[PDB]
């Protein structure tokens, strides 16, 4: 058994920034890592994605071609070119990351940890054993898959994964899920060429999101050539000798259950969720509590009910950002080694951009939420709803909408929804305002800046 | 003599806020306008600039068409069909803005405005006289040109309102001036495809931004096509059979003059300067005030040194800027109104962003004016400068520099300073923020938005 200061499981985002911090503050640390670093948002998450959603941008804009007095470009998107590229980045971003590691004096223990049935807190890698007085399960998540007994076929549908394994733009795209992946993956297959078609159980997406996104993101989709097919649900799936042909029920309420085939289906992508890698580290052999789904149960500075152990990021199950397992992989390295008592994760105005067509930002409480938090008569909400100048001149259109929730009679911002071209940058100034408890005339006492579609949110009136 | 309560001379972005504004508070007031409504910034200055720039914007991704997958267009942009367009809406505001201020029960006296010798403040519109106990002049600034007499055929070259008469892509242009608005004409000329040359007296454009942004942006113009001539000036301007011969003088701290022709000129740019709508208000009538330049002299509270006239804007030769016109037309209105005695508009932390290729974004001060202002001790400064990854696949590039501006112990960011994709958008927050008294910290203490160039702002080290 080797010792080390901190052994941190998992090389992906949480776990290497805790790891990066710990070795600035003297410790002595190793990440242990199954697979390729940075985890899965540099290989199948953030990075992979933009990379598509860049792409998918382009391919609107082409549309517009015309409109500013270009000549028309007929179009026929070659998918392995970009993939090719795609996937050179990445592997550009992983020699990267072991750089890093080992410029901070990092080992890498390549392989995959669990935890043994040693009294003090031991792990296991390949044979050999290593400890820490401090140990951090930064595992994250899987993708998550129905199973055949309940939805028979289903193991012949992809996932987010499976999409970026994709090497040819499927003709025809079916995404079953309402979240922000399902949506992202349908915008890009959409405005990429492939026949799609988004299955929710309801009538909208996002649907913890304000209930202004709910209802323009399910508009903004439908007028791309996504098709939305509400109240729906894959009852089977089976391989026909041209495609897939999911069979599935839709349920409007009021109406009768409507079976249907959609025949002809290259690409069947489930995106309904993200279950936790748990499960093989051995957390029973030292009772380290998890909930019924398998996520870590921990506290507000990410301690498990085993002392020594922590868990950060994903496989926690919540606020499940990159941004978000970094900044509590941050606080909890301070909070060990530079011994800040009270350093944890402020899980209170997070912000999250969306990567749909137009994007959509937002940060802080939704309608309902603050009026159940102060009350309505305590609750007022700001709004606007305007077409971009960029669309001035171009007959293809998209919105733009604002929501300013404001708390109080001090009028203090706690919640800001948007969604319209440039809400991906736009938005982490406003967070920034938000996290430091600025009030709606902080907003307005601010020099507008002209012509942006930013102006609009400090004009609110 | 007519009374009103308040009689704003000039139709433009401060003169209109201002008259709407005193409107909601009851008071009787009437706008005059010589020309069409909305003023600089709708007719000849955001809003028609915006659109080129957008479209200039486009004529760059279309470059990047072939990396993305896609095939090449040719190109051969057509700008009469974009000046038609440009035009429409341009027409399709001034409606609006007319409707506006009728639906605000604004009286709109059509002409030319002059102060009369009667002894208290009354002004003539076409032998119709007006008065106000409130007078208020918004007449904004013009264009400036050289004189034969300094520069010979001075008179040839045209200035931003002639570039937004221009109906057909001149084959060779050249800009004179180093502000934001020479370096905008040269980048949208340039992108468009005229052969750029942009001539100023020094070394470097925006030399009144921070060191950073005038060294970056003299870089990313030369790296797009434009061609910067250094330490130059135009000694006499001649209209040959072919087109216009630009002589000029380049003197080279080190070296000999050196007089030069530029040659089959298509356009020649006047981008050195505004001057103040003054001349003709007839201000000595009663002995308003102003400086050796036109402006009017005003005080924190916009006032001259006559009772009962004020002026805001352009016209006043301070933060020439359509939200600041407007920001103090209305804190006016307010103070007159609404008896706020001390309302009046902050100059400090005013943002501007240049839509430059890629766009600048700045707001506070520089890192001189810190270390003059602070001292050397007392400033720290904290930068990044990477390449957006957008650029991750495409073989044209462009950077992105972030530079954080510090003050004392506590690390107040005093100002900000950026230029690259999406700085455009991603200034609005930061400036809310920094106008509160954001420190270091507090940008610090907000979840990061990934992937994002907004992030990089929120983790500088
Ligand atoms: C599609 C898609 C798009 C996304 N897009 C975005 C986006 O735009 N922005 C965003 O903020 N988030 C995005 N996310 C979410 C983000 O990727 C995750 O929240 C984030 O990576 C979580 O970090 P983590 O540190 O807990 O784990 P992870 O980064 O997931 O990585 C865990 C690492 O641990 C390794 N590991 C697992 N178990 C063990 C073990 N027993 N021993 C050793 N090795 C092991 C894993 O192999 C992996 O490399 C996206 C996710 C998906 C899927
Ligand atoms: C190229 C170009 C691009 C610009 N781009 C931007 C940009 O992107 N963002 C930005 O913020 N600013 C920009 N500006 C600056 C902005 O346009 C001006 O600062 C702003 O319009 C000033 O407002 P104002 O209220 O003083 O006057 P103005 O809006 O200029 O208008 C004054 C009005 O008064 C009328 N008038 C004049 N004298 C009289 C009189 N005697 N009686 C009656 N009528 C009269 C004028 O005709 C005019 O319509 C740009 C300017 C130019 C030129
Ligand atoms: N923000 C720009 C920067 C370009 C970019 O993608 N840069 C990164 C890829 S971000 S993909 C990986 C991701 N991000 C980061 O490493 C940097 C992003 C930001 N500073 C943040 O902390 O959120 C992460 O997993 N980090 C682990 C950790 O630090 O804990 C890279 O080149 N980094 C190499 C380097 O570090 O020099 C953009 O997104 O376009
Ligand atoms: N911000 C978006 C909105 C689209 C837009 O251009 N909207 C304006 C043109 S801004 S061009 C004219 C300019 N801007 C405004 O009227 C609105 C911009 C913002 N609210 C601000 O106050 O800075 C101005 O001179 N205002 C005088 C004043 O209010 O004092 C328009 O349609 N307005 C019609 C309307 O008012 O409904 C964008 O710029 O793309």
């Amino acid at each position: 058994v080797a010792s080390y200061d901190y052994l941190v499981i998992g090389g992906g985002s949480g776990g290497l920034e805790s790891a990066w911090r710990a070795a600035e503050l003297g410790a002595r640390a190793a990440v242990v890592e199954s697979h390729k670093l940075g985890g899965t948002c540099v290989n199948v998450g953030c990075v992979p994605k933009k990379v598509m959603w860049n792409t998918a941008v382009h391919s609107e804009f082409m549309h517009d071609h015309a409109d500013y007095g270009f000549p028309s470009c007929e179009g026929k998107f070659n998918w392995r070119v970009i993939k090719e590229k795609r996937d050179a980045y990445v592997s550009r971003l992983n020699a990267i990351y072991q750089n890093n590691l080992t410029k901070s004096h990092i080992e890498i223990i390549r392989g995959h940890a669990a935890f043994t049935s040693d009294p003090k807190p031991t792990i296991e890698v390949s044979g050999k054993k290593y400890t820490a007085p401090h140990i951090l399960i930064a595992t994250g998540g899987m993708p998550s898959t129905p199973h055949e007994s309940q939805i028979p076929g289903a193991s012949l549908g992809i996932t987010s994964d499976g999409f970026f394994q994709l090497e040819e733009l499927p003709g025809r795209s079916v995404i079953v899920g309402a979240g922000y992946i399902a949506v992202e993956m349908a915008g890009i297959l959409s405005a990429l060429g492939s026949k799609t078609s988004l299955m929710i159980r309801h009538d909208k997406v996002l649907r913890s999101f304000d209930s202004m996104i709910s209802t323009n993101c399910t508009e903004e989709l439908e007028n791309a050539g996504v098709e939305v097919l509400k109240f729906s649900q894959v009852k089977e799936v089976k391989k026909t000798l041209s495609g897939l042909e999911v069979s599935m029920v839709t349920a409007v309420p009021g109406r009768l259950p409507v079976m249907t085939m959609i025949p002809d289906v290259d690409c069947l992508l489930w995106a309904i969720g993200r279950v936790p890698n748990t499960k093989d580290l051995s957390l029973n052999k030292l009772g380290i509590q998890t909930d019924d789904k398998g996520h870590i149960i921990v506290d507000e500075f990410q301690n498990t009910n085993v002392k020594g152990i922590y868990a950060v990021g994903d496989v926690c199950g919540k606020a499940l950002l990159t941004p978000v397992a970094i900044a509590a992989g941050r606080k909890l390295a301070h909070r060990l080694f530079e011994y800040k008592e009270d350093s944890k994760l402020d899980y209170n105005n997070i912000p999250t951009v969306v990567f749909s067509h137009p994007p959509i930002g937002t940060v802080g409480l939704t309608e309902d939420e603050a009026i159940h938090k102060y009350g309505i008569e305590n609750v007022k909400t700001y709004s606007t709803s305007f077409t971009p100048m960029y669309h001035a001149v171009t007959k293809r259109k998209t919105k733009c909408v604002m929501k300013m929730v404001c708390a109080n009679k001090e009028e203090k911002v706690v919640g800001i929804h948007m969604q319209g071209l440039g809400c991906d940058e736009m938005l982490q100034g406003f967070a920034v305002a938000v996290k430091m408890g600025a009030t709606k005339a902080d907003f307005d006492n601010t020099v507008a800046i002209h012509p942006t579609s930013s102006e609009e949110l400090v004009t609110l009136r």
